[PDB]
């Protein structure tokens, strides 16, 4: 026979809107319901410094399982509200060839700085995202302590995150990721998701 | 509670040891009645031969074996391309190659592998007789492979519903990656070493 821990993977491409929050909620909900070891959101977001964001961030922070924001596929970028979402998550991995930061108020600074500090990721850089239109390369990003992992695909990501400690608690406890006997389940975007899209 | 798809890598030159690996992976897959197994294949080649034995292994496999020439920059070469032409499904990631790297028997053989899987055999020959190399897109266009996919997930999405190119235990199968779980299989320790030594 056979059996193991589950990891869910879901994409979230395009601009972040009020409709986005519902997606995060769906995916993270499904994952929570099955006690997934974690969930990876492959995230490629490009522009319009939104606000549905901190509602998403609250979502993540209150999630009952780790949420890994993976800025993938190559060419993807996480900007404006992307980068908040990420800085507020439990782990940030990045595929080579992607970016993070701003694409090419003091309130917002206060905010990015906050997100960074509570997850021990570099807040001086965080600020510079907003105050210098900074854009990091996964390697620079990792050097500077903004992200935790650089991975070419889901599988590297799993191997490299294995055993790493969550950067912010998961329901009060810091968790050590154990992707040792894991099964990955791919979740696809719904039909409304699908349409509410092209129509944008 | 779903269907399992296994994923395994096989990088580097193909030797008599390699067979052992396919056998292991394919065996694990068979034993759990996987919906299928994907071998991410990167094979630089330069004339080897363990191949003929591996291909029989695949043909006799009790579940579909999808040869996926991956990661970007990978090459399915010489030995590789026979293994692939002899499999159930061939996908390729963008930025990879198939064919020769850079007789009146090996030709008969590539031709054969091609015909029995309905993949273009005029090109197959041209691999060996014109040291030809194809790009996933050209490969697709020419009818050598079945799928071009950026990552395991596209691969599953694009292959879903496709019919196997050669039978699986006598029956052609239609892939159904509809409620699937993916399990990644890592190279063992011997494998890991026999690499450093087979260097």
């Amino acid at each position: 026979i056979l059996a193991k821990n589950i990891v869910y993977v879901a994409q979230i491409k395009g601009q972040i809107t009020s409709y986005t929050y519902d997606q995060f909620d769906r995916y993270i909900t499904i994952a929570e319901q099955d006690n997934a070891e974690a969930i990876i959101i492959e995230l490629d977001t490009p522009g319009g410094r939104a606000d549905a964001m901190m509602n998403i961030v609250q979502r993540i922070q209150q999630s009952k399982i780790p949420v890994i924001i993976y800025v993938y596929p190559p060419g993807a970028s996480a900007a404006s509200a992307g980068t908040y979402i990420a800085l507020g998550s439990h782990l940030i991995a990045m595929a080579p060839g992607t970016s993070i930061g701003a694409c090419r108020t003091n309130y917002f600074i206060a905010y990015i700085k906050s997100l960074a500090q509570e997850s021990g990721r570099n807040a001086t850089i965080a600020e510079e995202f907003i105050t210098k239109d900074l854009s990091l390369t996964p390697e620079e990003a990792l050097k500077y302590g903004v992200i935790e992992v650089v991975a070419r695909d889901i599988n590297e990501l799993l191997k490299k995150s294995n055993g790493m400690k969550t950067k912010i608690p998961v329901n009060g406890r810091y968790v050590t990721l154990n992707f040792t006997n894991v099964e990955v389940r791919y979740l696809a975007p719904s039909f409304k998701d699908k349409l509410i899209s092209y129509i944008t």
